[PDB]
């Protein structure tokens, strides 16, 4: 079959929503497990499957058998694999702050660590040498953190808590990238009485400061009462994405997913460098070496999409993946690409057609389109998201 409806995995991580996938898409959950992520792709931990004959097969194994045909020649020769994983993300709670090292440093990190051999230890930062560019696209109102605030913004937010830590006072005295780096490291390295002091001052400020990002700190404190990451909304932009809005997560930049439901598209890497809101050991020197202490103005945080006909493209500044939304109507529109694609029904109902084959997707369902099977015609109502490669 030219178009392959996907059988996808749902990760039941303890942080996931017990209800979000059910309420959005009607996915069953009779025993009320946490449903954290719905995976669309060919990840070796849990590949999506396709149906042949009647038998199911791993999408990963199927691509493996047939790389050029499935991925296209460009993707096949550049990456050697499907170069992205596409998820629906549905936490019940705020998640860890993370930084993605760039490609060069991920390579260096992966090698530095092997030469001292241990994969599943807590000292380990680099599971592979890939970078991890990512886009998030809000499905429901989505609260996140991304990038450092303008320095003057940080100064204003830190004034009320100047007494929490001497690193704050030091930054306030000269608010520059050097002292921002020292502050960031100082905060994450707070211990014992130094840490209880700082957290006591912060929690007292919440009673006298109103609005954001103070409210965001309250939200986080429900789950991370004893985490130096509670100060992060004062350093990092807090963003409330409306459904349909997106943000690209650049390298070397702290970010976090705090509340809501989104699509996530990422390059393939299992590397996770944390920067707070975690009980795990953090290697602060390694983290600091992979952070660019440059402000990002709020006006620059969301990706500006571009509409052409029925297609809304979200320009991504890397080659690893591309992302577009497609309006559906009665009159078919042709959706084609030089690569493999995954198509996901965001809302309404999608009827895909390739020659004689018809495939209906309801919201939350997806299909894989191999490169050799492009283009397909789409009709119906609502919108289809597509992950692909523009190479």
């Amino acid at each position: 079959a030219s178009m392959q409806k996907l059988i996808n995995s749902v990760q039941n991580y303890a942080w996931g929503s017990k209800t979000a996938l059910t309420e959005l898409y009607g996915i069953a959950n009779p025993q009320q497990q946490p449903m954290a992520e719905l995976w669309m792709g060919a990840h070796p931990k849990s590949s999506s499957r396709i149906t042949t004959n009647g038998e199911t097969v791993s999408l990963r194994d199927a691509i493996e058998k047939n790389k050029t045909a499935m991925l296209g020649e460009a993707v096949a020769n550049r990456f050697g694999e499907l170069p992205f994983l596409f998820k629906v993300l549905c936490a019940a709670q705020p998640l860890s702050i993370q930084v993605a090292p760039n490609k060069r440093n991920s390579e260096i990190g992966f090698a530095k660590e092997n030469a001292a051999g241990p994969m599943d230890a807590a000292e380990r930062n680099y599971k592979d040498p890939n970078h991890k560019p990512e886009l998030v696209f809000a499905l429901t109102p989505f609260l996140a953190m991304n990038a450092f605030r303008e320095f003057s913004d940080i100064v204003s937010l830190l004034q009320p808590v100047a007494g929490a830590h001497s690193a704050i006072a030091h930054f306030l005295q000269v608010p520059n990238a050097e002292r921002l780096s020292q502050l960031f490291a100082s905060l994450l390295n707070m211990q014992g009485e130094e840490k209880s002091r700082a957290l006591a001052v912060l929690k007292a400020a919440l009673n006298s400061q109103q609005g954001e990002p103070w409210q965001t700190i309250r939200v986080i404190s429900e789950y991370y009462p004893d985490d130096s990451g509670l100060f992060s909304p004062l350093l990092l932009n807090v963003v409330k994405l409306n459904p349909g809005e997106a943000m690209f997560l650049f390298a070397e930049t702290p970010h976090a997913y705090l509340q809501g439901v989104a699509l996530e598209v990422m390059a393939n890497s299992d590397n996770v460098l944390r920067a707070g809101l975690t009980p795990k050991y953090i290697d602060i020197p390694e983290l600091v070496a992979n952070v660019k202490f440059e402000p990002k103005p709020a006006g620059e945080l969301l990706t500006a999409p571009v509409k052409s006909g029925a297609e809304l493209d979200f320009p991504i500044p890397v080659d690893d993946f591309a992302f577009s939304l497609h309006d559906l109507a009665l009159q078919e529109t042709s959706i084609g690409q030089h690569s493999a694609a995954i198509l996901f029904c965001v809302e309404g109902e999608a009827v895909l057609r390739k020659d004689e084959q018809r495939l209906v997707l309801k919201p939350g369902e997806s299909a894989f389109i191999g490169a050799d099977e492009s283009p397909v015609n789409a009709s119906g109502t609502g919108r289809l998201a597509r992950v692909y490669n523009k190479l």
